[PDB]
């Protein structure tokens, strides 16, 4: 037993990460086959399309270890930069790109000069950031999650928010969330709590034999999602309840049935009480996450 | 800028899992150069593990009765001794994928990464501490065994901890990897309870220096104390004294900040008396005892957010 925030393996996703320099700009690229992915602010209200097309390719300093790639090729995808190598990475995994919604988890590796230095375990936020542990150099850093042996890559790095908040685009260059990577006034949206995986939390909590809170009282949908929103809680929909449909089984305790809990936490708090060690509500494990660790399923 | 508890890549370690089987028992093993390192425990059936005589149940076995799994690959066991309480398995393959690493034994308040397996295949990895006790508050199912705890330093792996039991209170035991136990456990299924834990207060004070770094200052307060004073308080609440080594340890965060030591000491003395009154450090509504001042120093930028 135990519940940890635990993060995929990272290995596969080590394999891919080199370095990349454009005049002054170092930062870290993701080579896959024959092609690096790096945030295209690398080349630095700036002209990119324009830009990039003046810049020919020894312009791109590309180092895989000590190893350099030669680039024999350009282009942007929205915010990033594909640069093509003559090269195929050999340590290439099983892959693809996915777009995650808020409140979907991924595992970072962080990096600098193309080196791994850390891995943790985020949530998308419903503000389209995240609260992740980024210096200087961090940019090209990619969130990911691991499903058998086929590694989606969900998010590249690209900036910082004042509020100490992070902002990245997918891999095909889309922002998550309504900003720009301009040297511009930008700030968060205000958060919300991500309501499916608190109560995926409280479930883990049972599991593991943390049970103070739970009470007899069973609520609805509505009553919950007027108590939710007034607590700056996203709304519970059916969708939600369906997939806590597992745990609910595996506990015996029935999702509206935790919602009460949840409720009855929401407004008297925790009475110097801990959950899982937290004296916080927990928002950063999905359903899915929960099954996942106290499944102990591998890769 | 953040603040994560950040687990090391796990890549290095990931290329060194294997499944080690003795009769019904699978467990992980640690494969570097051509020896595999386990729990000695594997050799024990249901009926042995009250009372195991390891040098009895072991002296019974051939190297192949050993069933060792890299991948699709089983190796070849060709001699096999116990240190301790783990076993190494001459295999016939020097792994191609051995890191450099050294082992390490590691004092309580260390932290390090765990990478959790089943069936020599990674599961995940998370970030543990040594808790004064001897235990870690690990996440660890059936088969978890032999999974192993280290840190990276550049390109050398230091393997400090592998896996072997859960005691009652839900908490975990296990060895370095000359396997010798941290703590006073056995490799026994007899009565054994973790001694009383305590707060690593060296860790609590690099963690609120890391809060001032990231530019948190609501907790300083303009009092100064004595560390034998701020030690008799501390006690009070279960937290470790706190020595002299451990106030030269936070000599460059203080540094750093332009925080004296003994200073951070006082407003930790007062977040003890009041608590936190409904406010957080660093996202915890709780004073986070699971971060060494290394760890700080390196995911902290250098240079403090004012
Ligand atoms: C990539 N290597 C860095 C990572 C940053 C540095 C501090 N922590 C991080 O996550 N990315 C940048 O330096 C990006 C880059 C220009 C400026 N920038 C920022 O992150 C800045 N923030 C913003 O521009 C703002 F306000 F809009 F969020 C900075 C003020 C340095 C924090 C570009 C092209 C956006
Ligand atoms: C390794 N595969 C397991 C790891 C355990 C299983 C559940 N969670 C874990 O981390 N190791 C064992 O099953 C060891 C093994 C015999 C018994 N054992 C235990 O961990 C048991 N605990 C104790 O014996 C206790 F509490 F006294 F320390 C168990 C109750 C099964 C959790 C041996 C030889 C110690």
């Amino acid at each position: 037993s135990g519940f940890r925030k635990m993060a995929f393996p990272s290995g596969k996703v080590e394999g891919c990460m080199v370095q990349v320099t454009c005049g002054t700009t170092t930062l870290n690229g993701l080579w896959l086959d024959d092609v690096v992915y790096c945030p295209r602010h690398v080349i630095c209200n700036p002209n990119y399309e324009d830009l990039l097309i003046r810049k020919s390719n020894h312009n791109f300093l590309v180092q895989a270890g000590n190893v350099q790639l030669r680039v024999i090729g350009h282009s942007m995808q929205n915010c990033v930069l594909k640069l093509k190598v003559d090269t195929a990475n050999p340590k290439t995994p099983k892959y693809k790109f996915v777009r995650i919604q808020p409140g979907q988890t991924f595992s970072v590796l962080a990096c600098y000069n193309g080196s791994p230095s850390g891995v943790y375990q985020c949530a998308m936020r419903p503000n389209f950031t995240i609260k992740g542990s980024f210096l200087n150099g961090s940019c090209g850093s990619v969130g990911f999650n691991i499903d058998y042996d086929c590694v989606s890559f969900c998010y590249m790095h690209h900036m910082e928010l004042p509020t100490g908040v992070h902002a990245g685009t997918d891999l095909e260059g889309n922002f998550y969330g309504p900003f720009v990577d301009r040297q511009t006034a930008q700030a968060a949206g205000t958060d919300t709590t991500i309501t499916v995986n608190v109560l995926a939390w409280l479930y883990a909590a049972v599991i593991n034999g943390d049970r103070w809170f739970l009470n007899r009282f069973t609520t609805t949908l509505n009553d919950f999602n007027l108590v939710a929103m007034k607590y700056n809680y996203e709304p519970l929909t059916q969708d939600h309840v369906d997939i806590l449909g597992p745990l609910s089984a595996q506990t015996g305790i029935a999702v509206l049935d935790m919602c009460a809990s949840l409720k009855e936490l929401l407004q008297n708090g925790m009475n110097g009480r801990t959950i899982l060690g937290s004296a916080l509500l927990e928002d950063e494990f999905t359903p899915f996450d929960v099954v996942r660790q106290c499944s102990g399923v591998t890769f």
